């Protein structure tokens, strides 16, 4: 696995021991080989969960998730996929990792596309190795592979609103359910139908996860209502999982506006991770894997795809090269390499509107590459009636950064800045000049 030019899939089914058995013997012996080594954790929870399998191997946490200080001899690097891809865009020196370690390396956020194509483009040059760990690889078209023990399948109409009958399977359940729903939004009609129903719920998504998970620990629950961020290495003490097989797919309509498409079929990759939650534990078989719709390719054409260009175009690799998206993956766009490069003040800006806007990378790109410097916020303001953001049904307002109360009417309309509560008072923060 750790010669120069080897990039390995790791492809073992959930809960064969990836992340707890085998990482720690690569580990070992890339430091016996004297490989400048990355562990890439997917969250900063399955960081923590790392360095618990790592513990008294010399790796370095670059990560506030983990509370041990590096002595300075650690030649393995540990970070989340989100911070190595940050620091290959900022000026900051990123060594030239010998060996690179992907775990989750299924993770379809931006972010971690681009670090494989990254990864994958510097293997294909001869320059590392690679190991990407995941039960799914790209364009698996298994959604039932292999687990620990026997799992029960059932597909059943799965509900995604509140019901008052005909689900009655739902809740006359006694053991505890993980429940992948395609938006926060649908897991709070469902979490609230539940509560009312007497069960004890806890809800996930990528902006609450690292928070609310460990209440997944701490108290006692009935249901985890949670989005797709739970595909990527979450791990509960649960005898059921509820799939509604759905997720909404970001989609760029005519170069000009992303709407949040669907809900819609998941992918074989995504419904063989939710299902992988349960079947983990060889004592426990007959876990149950409850499923409400069929898989689809719903990658192709995704925004996240295009995303990851626009971050590899803006990485350095070698003179004016571009590293491309891993093969497999590399078809689900229809980009050109360089087509979103950044002269160096543009790009500055592009990153910054990221890392400290908080905004997704199609909208940060749209703003950096018309010119608009990170701190001027008229273009919040100033588009067409159509670009209207609502709040219960009301144009959004907010005060600007010169005391006017202003319709929040962006130039560009990016559907997750107003997906849910939580997206819309960050996206009015930032209208407002607060960041
Ligand atoms: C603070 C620490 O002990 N390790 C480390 C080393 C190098 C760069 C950054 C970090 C921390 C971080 O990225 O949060």
């Amino acid at each position: 696995m750790l010669k120069k030019k080897q990039l390995t899939v790791l492809d073992l089914h959930p809960g064969a021991g990836k992340t707890r058995r085998v990482l720690p013997e690569i580990v070992r012996e890339a430091i016996k080989k004297r490989l400048r080594t990355v562990i890439l954790a997917p969250t900063r929870v399955v960081a923590a969960e790392m360095e618990e399998a790592l513990r008294g191997l010399p790796v370095r946490y670059m990560t506030t998730a983990v509370n041990v200080t590096h002595s300075g001899t650690e030649i393995v690097d540990l970070m989340c996929h989100a911070t190595f891809t940050s620091r290959l865009l900022q000026p900051i020196r990123v060594p030239n990792y010998n060996l690179n370690i992907m775990d989750e390396a299924h993770f379809t956020d931006p972010s971690s596309i681009a670090a494989r194509g990254y990864i994958s483009t510097r293997v294909e040059m001869g320059e590392a190795a690679a190991i990407f760990m995941t039960a799914t690889p790209p364009g698996t078209r298994d959604a039932f592979p292999d687990s620990n023990s026997p799992i029960m399948d059932t597909e059943v109409e799965v509900p995604e609103r509140a019901w008052s009958s005909g689900f009655d399977w739902v809740t006359d359940h006694s053991g505890k359910t993980v429940w992948f729903v395609p938006s926060v939004r649908n897991g709070n009609e469902i979490a609230a139908c539940l509560t009312k129903a007497g069960k004890r719920v806890i809800q996930l998504s990528r902006k609450t996860f690292e928070t609310e998970f460990q209440k997944t620990k701490n108290q006692e629950w009935d249901f985890v209502i949670t989005t797709d961020i739970s595909e990527m290495g979450a791990n509960f003490k649960a005898d059921r999982v509820i799939d509604s097989r759905r997720c909404l797919k970001p989609v760029i309509l005519d170069g000009e506006r992303v709407i949040l498409a669907g809900p819609m079929p998941v992918t074989h990759a995504s419904a063989a991770q939710r299902r992988g939650r349960i079947g983990r534990n060889p004592n426990k078989p007959g876990d149950e894997y409850m499923y409400g719709g069929g898989c689809a390719e719903t990658d192709e054409g995704h925004a996240h795809w295009l995303e990851a260009r626009m971050l590899l175009d803006n990485i350095y690799l070698q003179d004016g090269l571009i590293a491309s998206l891993y093969r497999p993956e590399a078809d689900k766009v229809a980009a050109i390499e360089g087509e979103f490069k950044l002269r160096t003040e543009q790009r500055k800006t592009f990153v910054e509107l990221m890392k400290r806007g908080d905004l997704p990378v199609w909208l940060a790109y749209q703003v950096a590459s018309a010119g608009i410097t990170y701190t001027d916020r008229r273009w919040c303001f100033d588009g067409t009636t159509n670009n209207t953001i609502m709040e219960d049904s009301v144009p959004a307002e907010v005060w600007t950064k010169y005391g006017e109360k202003r319709v929040l009417k962006p130039r560009w309309m990016d559907a997750r800045v107003c997906s849910d509560h939580a997206a819309l008072k960050s996206f009015k923060e930032f209208a407002a000049g607060k960041r």
